[PDB]
């Protein structure tokens, strides 16, 4: 992590959403996504450096590669690769639902993605459209992957007080327990999302969502309309949307999937997805 004004080695361009600017390299030339963080009172960067490191480390074209960070003015700027489209989501909302081919690279490079990151034994944990980012050449970026600020006070608000913790409570409350296979099962509801503009139970309450989920005689969600996709596209649901970790698929097999191993999947698709952007 560096230490100066990122606007020694960068030109900002424009603000995007939710603050990440459009830049451009002033020596390089080329294109990049500054994602800055305000950091007030009791922040410590220091505390994000076992997260940087396994975000440094991801070299892998499924993954938005990561340049460096500047801590500057209090102020934390991540630098990374710009996709030029955006999210999945932000292109859904004006574009409406992909097709079932469309999902289908999607999860193919998604899927490379998380077995890369897997063999690293490292877990997305935020696998959703928002979180798959397009570039103009229609190819496939996850994004980072909380630890920080307002969002890490608001969630351990929850779990106890930190310093009153035992050992046991703090393992679960910074990285939870759970495994890679939990990536699996985001991918199978992102798949939904893509299909349907929403995922499964967004007008229901997000509790009582989880509190269904550990309830016996609970059922994965399913696609909507049977007779609109393939039964090989309701299969890839049925089997990464398997309710048990133990038994839901990892990465490398779902790579073997007919849905993902078909020919014909290629960044095209997603082409076209973007000329239909520009022309709505
Ligand atoms: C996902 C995300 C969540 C929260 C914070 C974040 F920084 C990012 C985020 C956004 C990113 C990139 C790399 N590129 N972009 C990016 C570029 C342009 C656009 N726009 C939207 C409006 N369109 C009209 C034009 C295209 C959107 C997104 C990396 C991260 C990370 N990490």
């Amino acid at each position: 992590i560096f230490n100066r004004d990122p606007r020694d080695h960068y030109d900002l361009l424009q603000r995007l959403g939710g603050e990440v600017f459009k830049a451009r390299d002033k020596v390089s030339g080329d294109l990049v996504a500054l994602k800055m963080v305000k950091m007030e009172p009791d922040d410590d960067v220091s505390t994000l450096q076992k997260e940087i490191l396994i975000l440094k480390t991801c070299r892998h074209a499924n993954i938005v590669a990561y340049h460096g960070s500047y801590l500057w003015l209090q102020k934390l700027w991540i630098c990374m690769e710009f996709c030029g489209a955006g999210s999945l989501q932000d292109i859904y909302q004006v574009t409406g639902s992909l097709s079932e081919l469309q999902i289908s690279y999607v999860c193919r490079e998604v899927l490379q993605g998380l077995a890369y990151l897997h063999s690293q034994k490292k877990i997305h944990r935020d696998i959703k459209g928002a979180n798959i980012l397009i570039n103009d050449a229609g190819e496939v970026r996850l994004a980072d992957f909380a630890q920080i600020g307002a969002t890490l006070a608001r969630r351990l608000a929850f779990i106890g007080t930190p310093y009153w913790m035992a050992p046991e409570v703090a393992a679960v409350a910074l990285k939870g327990c759970y495994n890679e296979l939990c990536d699996i099962w985001s991918l199978g509801i992102t798949a939904i999302e893509l299909a349907e503009l929403q995922p499964p139970l967004f007008d229901v309450h997000p509790l009582r969502v989880l509190f269904l989920m550990t309830k016996s005689g609970y059922q994965p969600p399913r696609l909507k309309e049977k007779g609109k996709w393939s039964a090989a596209f309701h299969n890839f649901i049925k089997v990464t949307l398997t309710k048990s970790p133990k038994k839901r698929p990892s990465a490398t097999k779902m790579l073997s999937h007919q849905l993902v191993s078909q020919p014909g999947l290629n960044r095209g698709l997603i082409l076209d997805l973007l000329d239909k952007l520009k022309n709505p």
